[PDB]
């Protein structure tokens, strides 16, 4: 008789995942940060989570803006920067749609693909 048990180990490091910004398909999403002093703080978190940050508005990139007020500094459709901390805090890529700040005129054709 014989038995073989393979085992690893639990993360002894911090609660910040390296695949936090990575989707199930392995697809790393691109998040566009609005030019601001908060950009550096967001970008370092995004890349650390395994996500890609956009300096300019890329086709299909998520628009990010800081809250700052009860409404938003958003010129159009923008996501709250809070998502950065919330996603990692939950250790799961959370519904981005729930972090939308400012509303926008939803058009039938207003996206981009490559």
């Amino acid at each position: 008789m014989a038995e073989a048990m393979d085992l690893g180990k639990d993360p002894n490091g911090p609660t910040h995942s390296s695949t936090l910004f990575v989707r199930d398909d392995g697809s790393s999403m691109s998040f566009y940060v609005r030019p601001s002093p908060a950009k550096r703080r967001l970008s370092t978190l995004i890349l650390h989570g395994g996500g890609t940050v956009c300096r300019v508005q890329e086709p299909g990139a998520v628009l990010l803006a800081q809250p700052g007020e009860a409404l938003a500094e958003a010129s159009g459709d923008f996501i709250s920067t809070q998502y950065i901390l919330d996603c990692v805090e939950r250790n799961e890529r959370l519904e981005l749609e729930a972090y939308r700040l400012g509303p926008a005129s939803a058009a039938d054709t207003g996206s981009e693909a490559k």
